[PDB]
């Protein structure tokens, strides 16, 4: 039943895509990659399938190994924290430590959809 299985992963990832549609349009798409610093013309398609991606499966949260915050970019995702007055935690992973990140107003609604199919999905790493 691995094929059922993937097309269950599948169909969860695309019902995802549709939801945050409604709740953020090519507009409102735009305004969250961009807040997340990137602007691409593959984008707004791009808003939609990536970001519901990084909700679910892996939008980097603190790490609190430093007492820190993770700040990633694509293929590169690094936390920076304070631990010691003389001692910090960076961790360099690709994917961020994966909890439910930080999305706009509108976006920030989503919290059903990891629950809901949460695989170890693609992020924004090409
Ligand atoms: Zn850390």
């Amino acid at each position: 039943k691995l094929e059922k299985a993937l097309k269950a992963q599948n169909d969860l990832i695309w019902n995802i895509k549709d939801e945050l549609k409604k709740v953020c349009s090519t507009n409102d798409l735009k305004e969250l990659l961009i807040f997340n610093k990137q602007q691409v013309p593959s984008g707004e398609s791009a808003i939609l399938d990536r970001v519901a991606d990084g909700m679910v499966f892996g939008a980097l949260l603190p790490c609190e190994e430093c007492s820190g915050q993770l700040v990633f970019k694509s293929d590169a995702y690094y936390c920076t924290g304070d631990v010691t007055a003389w001692t910090k935690c960076m961790v360099k992973t690709q994917t961020p430590n994966r909890k439910e990140w930080v999305t706009p107003k509108e976006f920030r609604e989503i919290s059903y959809l990891k629950k809901l199919k949460v695989k170890k999905q693609d992020r924004i790493f090409p």
